């Protein structure tokens, strides 16, 4: 597991979050990783 905590400069009407990723070139199979978005306490 990895958790990225992301504080925005200001409150805003967030439309979406683009999570871009680059996998290792020597990747035999596409991994089974789930990515989800939550709000902080």
């Amino acid at each position: 597991e990895h958790v990225f905590e992301l504080v925005l400069p200001k409150a805003c009407m967030v439309g979406h979050v683009d999570f871009k990723f680059v996998l290792n070139s020597n990747i035999t199979n596409i991994p089974q990783i789930q990515v989800t978005l939550l709000k902080n306490k």
